[PDB]
């Protein structure tokens, strides 16, 4: 308890970091036990660039009864780069900035954004997409260069890897201009109508180099975090330059958005990448937990425990989360291993949210995290499962007693129940309730059966039906994904999803892939056409749920039970709305082979998924009291007397025919994105840019509401 004097007081000061106007800034930063602190600035975000040169040094000026350390300057420093060094103990560290919007080079610095002007042409009319019930997302876990840099990815070779491959107009399975009817990247979301993006980690982490091309040799999951407020460099286009990440963030924001796609953020509070971060650098001995002043603790991973209990731990993260929330318009937010934090600091980030936005919106902002801790957990005062009765009612944890239930542990070859398991049967069945544990909300319970960490759900399934890497086609292994997303889409609580599980992504037996080769982790986008049916199968449980109210209210409802045992689990919603289908039933069998006859919750039924193929359109009706779950089959009823009540039109996709010209006619390439009926034909010269004259007006109508089955036409390049 280091410094708690200086620390209640001090506890609502504002302008930590620094704040921007176009006349003078100001920086405030909070070190009591410093002797001094000085701020000196930069002109780039690292060496690299041309000059760099530092700009000038200035002490800043403690308060005492803060301890605060201000300075407030006047000239415009936009898009100067700083950084302070801190002095403690007689010794000095440099500390980038605890508070860093906007950073150059892995971290190394920060540069003072003129927040505003780093918007996109559209961004000040965009809009959150918040979720009225949290429930109604249904999160697609993807590390961008994942989704992006596969060669047949159909996305430019510059958009390859990076934000903007969100962006890219329009993109066909190898990039030929062609009835290929895969298309792919951007496309593929609109297609399958994804509704919500989790990026992994986004935010600058270490274990990238992004001075170099990311790589099967420069690739990392990104749980390193270094600076928690400003976003990864290595996806952008131009590392070197903030804002240009920003903007792009915004752009794939925007991207998003405009699909009405949220995005949710992985943002990883519990440890830093090192015991050398600012943190420690800025006021050693406080923000880390130590069992002595000679050892951290190491009750997470990496040799640290964040200071949660703290207070000034407990600011910057309330404070941090708002920004996110206030300016990219973040749609929420999953911590990794919250069991390290208090409960007293993630109920105030909660608190913090709902009152960002006067109308209440912030209190839609989703919040979760993984309730477990990575270790010894030094204070006693944990975000557990067991003490989750103290959380605010919309904080969130990972539910692995679940997981674990569904397909077994995590690495092992040991059968779960998909690949049938039966003796998990009773608690994947308990899951589905989505009171895997004590829990207040659906809020909460982050229904999951899989993530980046550990064996990618189609390696376990295969891995553990017996054989390695075999990237089969086996309709049986094929047929066996479709169990869990029969599951996880049907719960209740947050489903997830491992980008891409929905076309068996492998990752050829990887574990803790979280470096492996981009051969191991790319999206090789052939298996969308190969396994294809599997992804048409999974859109079509999300036209399923995001119809359906009782799948993602916000208060819970709660299943029936009709099997919890042995290899079939089924259950049903209930529902009263007028304008949805009425009762769901889902009955997944964790046989292989075997396909059992199981009773079911009324007597008439419309079956909408088959193992094979799912989403709105009947697929088959069904009559009296029982349905038969074959093999591998995923299957949904709904109550067939109200089938006709989801009166959604068709998802009639709108195009944009993008013929870039340079000079005399002819065509340089002609994408067709696909958007759907709203969203907007939002569109961009990003073809003959590395470097060339070959460039144009760009005539045309470049943006607006898309519009239903219509053409609309740009000429860029």
């Amino acid at each position: 308890n280091y410094l708690e004097s200086y620390a209640s007081k001090a506890y609502n000061e504002s302008g930590l970091g620094s704040v921007y106007s176009k006349t003078s800034t100001t920086w405030k930063t909070w070190s009591p036990d410093a002797s001094s602190v000085k701020l000196k600035l930069y002109t780039t975000g690292s060496d690299n660039e041309a000059g760099a040169s530092a700009i000038g040094t200035y002490d800043m000026k403690k308060d005492s009864s803060t301890g605060v350390w201000s300075l407030n300057l006047s000239g415009d420093y936009k898009n100067k780069y700083y950084t302070y060094l801190v002095t403690v103990n007689g010794t000095t560290k440099e500390t980038q900035d605890v508070y860093s919007q906007a950073v150059g080079v892995n971290g190394n610095r920060t540069m003072v954004v003129d927040l505003d002007s780093t918007d996109p042409s559209g961004w000040s009319d965009d809009k959150h997409v918040l979720f009225n019930s949290a429930s109604e997302a249904a999160v697609w876990e993807v590390h961008v260069r994942d989704f992006s840099v596969s060669k047949n990815s159909g996305v430019s070779e510059d958009n390859k890897g990076k934000y903007l491959a969100f962006a890219e107009g329009g993109t066909t399975l190898n990039s030929d201009t062609s009835s290929s009817a895969v298309s792919t990247g951007i496309d593929y979301l609109v297609e399958q109508g994804i509704n919500c993006v989790q990026l992994m980690p986004v935010y600058d982490y270490g274990s990238v180099k992004e001075d170099v091309a990311s790589s099967s040799s420069n690739r990392n999951w990104g749980y390193d975090p270094v600076n928690y407020n400003a976003p990864e460099g290595s996806y952008s286009t131009n590392p070197y330059d903030g804002n240009t990440r920003i903007t792009e963030f915004k752009q794939m924001i925007q991207a998003l958005h405009d699909r009405g796609i949220s995005v949710v953020m992985d943002v990883v509070y519990n440890h830093t990448f090192s015991n050398d971060s600012c943190f420690n650098r800025t006021v050693p001995g406080y923000y880390y937990r130590m069992h002595s002043s000679s050892a951290y603790s190491n009750g997470s991973g990496c040799g640290n425990e964040t200071a949660s209990d703290k207070l000034m731990y407990r600011k910057y993260m309330i404070e941090s989360v708002k920004y996110w929330a206030e300016e990219y318009h973040i749609d929420g937010f999953r911590f990794d291993l919250m069991g390290i934090h208090d409960i007293t600091t993630m109920n105030d980030i909660r608190s913090a949210l709902d009152g960002l936005y006067s109308d209440g919106s912030g209190k839609k902002i989703l919040m979760y995290g993984e309730p477990w801790t990575g270790g010894s957990v030094a204070i006693s005062d944990g975000c557990s499962q067991s003490k989750a009765g103290s959380l605010n009612p919309r904080v969130g944890m990972f539910c692995d007693s679940y997981r674990d239930a569904i397909k077994g542990s995590t690495d092992g070859s040991d059968k779960g129940f998909v690949q049938g398991n039966t003796d998990k049967a009773g608690t994947v069945a308990n899951g589905v309730t989505g009171k895997g544990f004590s829990a207040q909300a659906p809020s909460q319970t982050i229904a999951y059966a899989d993530a980046h960490d550990n064996l990618i759900l189609w390696d376990k399934i295969v891995k553990s039906n017996g054989s390695s890497s075999w990237n089969s086609t086996s309709s049986s292994l094929r047929g066996q994904v479709k169990k869990v997303m029969g599951l996880l889409l049907t719960s209740q609580g947050i489903p997830f999803m491992t980008a891409g599980s929905e076309f068996c992504r492998t990752k050829q037996g990887d574990t803790n892939s979280y470096k492996s080769s981009d051969a191991i982790n790319e999206i090789d986008w052939s298996r969308v056409k190969t396994y294809s049916d599997v992804a048409a199968y999974y859109k079509g449980l999300l036209e399923i749920r995001e119809n359906y109210s009782p799948m993602k209210s916000s208060t819970f409802n709660t299943p029936s039970f009709q099997s919890t045992h042995g290899d079939v689990v089924a259950y049903t919603y209930s529902n009263n709305k007028s304008n949805e289908w009425g009762k769901v039933c889902v009955l997944v069998n964790a046989s292989s082979t075997n396909d059992w006859p199981i009773t079911l919750d009324g007597s008439g039924w419309t079956v909408v998924a088959d193992g094979t193929t799912a989403g709105l359109k009947s697929l088959g009706t069904v009559s009296g009291n029982t349905y038969t779950v074959p093999a591998n089959s995923a299957c949904v009823l709904v109550q067939s007397s109200t089938f006709n009540n989801l009166k959604v039109s068709e998802k009639t996709f709108g195009t944009v025919t993008i013929k870039h010209i340079d000079d005399s006619g002819n065509v340089l390439k002609t994408s067709t994105a696909k958007y759907a009926d709203g969203t907007t034909y939002r569109t961009y010269p990003d073809t003959t840019i590395l470097y060339d004259y070959a460039l144009k007006d760009t005539q045309g109508v470049t943006s607006g509401t898309v519009t239903g089955g219509k053409n609309y036409n740009v000429t860029y390049v």
